[PDB]
């Protein structure tokens, strides 16, 4: 590969990790030596068993090395090497996509199958995703209960507690770590390193801007938008960054939603434009200089919401974020200025960008399947012209004229969501790019997800019911 | 020796340690001044006593000082000091074999016999050998009791205790941990040093890839095949450097197999290869690309797998590994696309280097005595034109179609697979490769383990008993 | 029943307890007021469910209550409560071994069957059970591993450990502790309370002896022999009542062969004797005042006895005791005054009690499963005129004569004791006594307490095979 093979040379890197994605959307990653690693092997690949995605099949797979771009020198790991996020997943014959379904290659079709229909060259996604990053975390389930802990000194209720260095008492309150100054916000370096880390990995420029989210422990960092593919493999590399710069701090990380009760989730918002030969389709004048075609693309994902939730908000975890609050995207329907609006359309003051925003998923979404999901159910609302309604600009959340009432709703329950997908599965059908067999899969594997928690007792009915 | 003595001598090296391996395959060592080895001492050797390899009487013994292939440097020992990986074990009276049995000789014998049974000149293993490596590990048995505890911070069941830096929650779950992102992976630095430490003694290349196996704790390096003898001692090294770099961390390694209960037990499957001429022998069009000579192979081992296990699995605890699970590779046939088959056909993308690959040897084997045991084994099916019967390509476990039930198995126990050695080990005896008395000795020896373990009143059989 | 509602009426008992044994061979109860109870309960019985085993489309199984050999005015509870230490398990369809099969149906068979051969009109049991008593026992088995310890103020091992009161000194030294003074023996008083409450259950006599058995901290209490069925049920109020009044003590009793390795295990010999006409069969002048019935008898129980051992022995335990050594009945074999032979002749004295005891058996027997067996496999015995051999009392394991290995051992493993009966269930299924489904489940049943052994990881694996 001209990236990955020259940049070997001049690393004198002597190890190559092929980092891939299973179905749940969790980076893994093999290491090999420099050596067996030839520009043929891009073609040939390098093969290995299958044991997340798949079973029983006694499946010998293949690791197709994808080659440009990813080929980022392992910025955190002592010796000298480069990752290649790029590996796609190939069976043996049929080169397409390995076990039950490579997210990677479902989200290549759903590259293919854009320019297939013929209504653009690209699509560019820009997730902002939130993270919290905690001192210690600390959890246990048996048969004598369930139990989980957080640890954190910026935690907001870590007032009153004992620390080595002393206590400062400078540290965010409630809801209220909105950008207050590093006294108190004791993050800062951290975030710089990440960033820094960041550009190691994708390349200079890419890192928009670093603020400390609403939430006590909870940051954000922007990360430029990019087409999928690209941007689904940034999105696994940031979050790597993230995991590992903490890691270095004595810290942890996570990207689950809701780990704080009482205080902000982490969602990740997805701003999306579609452009055909370079040209961004999504400048128009139908609303706030909204093109038709964009107005097709939001109103199809609303159709298709419910189902997309399984996708784009793929944990139990998730609908504990998505709860009756203001700044929680629960409602769907679409807006420039409205908070609580599923959709928004955040303001590019020039033709140029004209992006839509999309706050309902989180940063548990698979970033290939979520990306693509989002597109077919974009495409099937241009292509059948679904009108997306009239955006409702006046009211987030408030009194019902049974309007708001009647006005539909993001999924209550992964169960739901779940439910909702069995149901509306046939726009991912199409051009072939999600094979129902993976969608079979997906919904049985998600289902033991939601099995795990109806099953578990939760401390909270120790609450509600133990007396009673 | 050119290779040693000349290491001697670069190396500026004053000490030279001699190492051979004991009954049970464990590598033992004594340290010689560099002064008193010369080129005769090759041939000549140095005397030393008889322990563990059942010595007893006409104890002075000759350790003839082999060359290995790049007889390693320290890698590891204070001052610079090669190490003679190889020193065959030769009686007082001639040459070969000692006490009981040298398993060393037994390999070079055996060597030998191939080419005298003219059927090929030279035979490749490819061992895969797993290992554990925890923090920290305590056993005890008394009267009072029997105990034994393994602790870990990467341990999946972790989660929830206190360590210094505090806990990261980013830990493998049961059975997961197959190729996580580092955060969760934590060794990629251990098993990298690992590899820099293979490459110093085997030198360079030699090392094929390394990744974290299923098991919360568990590791993979993969290490190049080679021919018996050299390949024996290579995976000897191979443990070497493992337990030795885990130690630098701190830590400690294990190849036992199923230390842990309930997740992946460590196994070290046996790839396998006979080349005449540098032709790839095992090549052909009979079954997925394998000659008759291969099928016959095949053949031979499933016949003589019971007898085979006391040497392939000669631990109580393999059998821990070797259970009822469809992941453990308990029944005897063979297929490309089988788990469940004792024997698997790798895919080769080109013909040359066609291989077999026996998945039911754990790394509790003698090397030397097992390669040995494999080939005898095989080319009695090779010799006897012994048909391995239908590959089961269909399935790996139904509800009992019978079949399954008729399916031959491995062998429960050590006890029944010392019992299998007894009736069954006519196919060793030939080429005089093993001698009968070494057998005899082999089964003593290995039966005072098996009265260990049956002996001792286990934890569990408190949980049964205690109270009845 | 007479007895019972008499017993109920005298003490003013508002409660009755009834008891039944599992296959496991462990007391089982339910509790019922004495308004609930009349005569034509004794008829009908009291209706119950099954998961204990057997399950069934549904197990609708009556608990006929069946007015015992003193059914026992209780002894440990408050409130008066009269137990029916005897319930016979009968099905909906018809009245016989409900479920799988009630252990006091089939025993009551086996007595029925003795008739109908007309060998004998009563068949005699008297076991001699062991038991420890420790202060306090504690285990656990986890991912972590597996671990178990004994606690006792006069284990041998605590010669220096701390205690409240200080330590005496005055303790059992290792298999020392047969029947020395007070200050050392602490069981004088408990043991005379166990002997009390016994004989509350059991009514005055019965009780023999109280000694101290060799192994620190094992008693053993001797209760007067009865018929099958009867003794069976006394067997498990002896169990009641020695476990029961050492939880007075705040101790706790385990009835387990094998606790604690390296001192005796704790074993159940059985003294056997057949009547008919009030006239003991086995008195005669074939050996040591033995009747050619007896002698026999003797063979039969030979003959079947590794099939035996899985009723005899049907604990992975009891394998512990049945190891190697002398004072250990492995050796299937008869004589009045020689150890090493499974069967020992007691010295009467005065014919009439002339007795056969078997040494092998252990406490884990099913006291109505096993006396059956014995049986079924004795009568075989005097049905095929199965010759005994000739009596081993020449000499021990002293002299090998190597037909020493051709002498007939007991099974070493409850794995073996299982095959043997898959083999040898003949004896048994004779009078329909035992039906084929019964030892079925039994088989497979018992097969999960070895699994159980095999997969779970022993600490001694740790020791030998950790570092290798
Ligand atoms: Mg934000
Ligand atoms: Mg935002
Ligand atoms: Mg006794
Ligand atoms: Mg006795």
């Amino acid at each position: 590969a001209n990236k990955v093979l020259q940049l070997i040379q001049e690393s004198g890197a002597k190890w190559v990790d092929f980092r891939f994605t299973d179905t749940k959307g969790k980076e893994q990653h093999v290491t090999y030596p420099a050596d067996s690693i030839d520009e043929d092997t891009f073609e040939d690949g390098k093969m290995f068993d299958g044991s997340s995605i798949a079973g029983w099949k006694g499946i010998e797979a293949s690791d197709m090395i994808l080659r440009p771009d990813a080929e980022t020198g392992f910025i955190d790991p002592f010796f000298a090497e480069p990752t290649v996020v790029v590996t796609c997943d190939v069976i043996e014959p049929s080169t397409g996509q390995g076990y039950e379904r490579d997210p990677r290659s479902i989200a290549r079709r759903a590259e293919e199958y854009l320019k297939s229909t013929g209504i653009g060259d690209t699509a560019f996604f820009g997730p902002e995703p939130e993270f919290f990053v905690f001192d210690e975390v600390k959890w246990d389930i048996d048969m004598s209960g369930a139990r989980h802990t957080l640890i954190a000194e910026e935690a907001a209720w870590s007032t009153g507690k004992d620390y080595e260095s002393g206590n400062s008492g400078h540290r965010p309150r409630v809801k209220g770590g909105y950008f207050p100054v590093p006294p108190v916000d004791s993050a800062q370096d951290m975030r710089a390193e990440m960033c820094a880390k960041i550009e190691d990995i994708m390349g200079p420029g890419r890192v928009e801007v670093h603020h400390h989210e609403v939430a006590s422990c909870q940051l954000e960092i922007g990360v430029s938008f990019n087409t999928l593919v690209r941007k689904a493999d940034e999105v696994q590399q940031f979050k790597y960054a993230v995991w590992n710069v903490a890691h270095q701090y004595a810290k942890t990380a996570t990207f689950m939603p809701k780990p704080m009760v009482g205080d902000n989730g982490s969602g990740m918002h997805v701003h999306m434009s579609i452009s055909k030969d370079g040209k961004n389709l999504f400048a128009g004048d139908e609303y706030a200089g909204l093109s038709e075609m964009a107005l097709y693309f939001i109103g199809g994902i609303i159709k298709h919401a419910r189902a997309l939730n399984a996708i784009t908000n793929p944990s139990t975890n998730s609908y504990k974020r998505l709860v009756p609050h203001f700044e929680a995207p629960i409602m769907l329907a679409y807006s420039a200025r409205n908070r609580s609006a599923s959709i928004r359309i955040p303001y590019v003051s020039n033709p140029k960008g004209k992006r839509i925003e999309a706050r309902f998923p989180d940063p548990m979404m698979n970033p290939y399947l979520g990306f693509a999901a989002l597109l077919m159910a974009g495409i099937d609302g241009i292509q059948n012209k679904i009108h997306p309604g009239e955006a409702a600009d006046k009211n987030l959340y408030d009194l019902p004229p049974e309007e708001e009432a009647k006005i539909p709703t993001v999924a209550h329950s992964l169960d739901m969501a779940l439910e909702a997908l069995q149901a509306d599965h046939e726009f991912l059908l199409k051009g072939g790019v999600f094979t129902k067999e993976m969608l079979d899969a997906y919904i049985e594997l998600k289902t033991e997800d939601v099995r795990r928690l109806n099953t578990t007792t939760h401390p909270v009915e120790f609450d509600m019911y133990y007396s009673l």
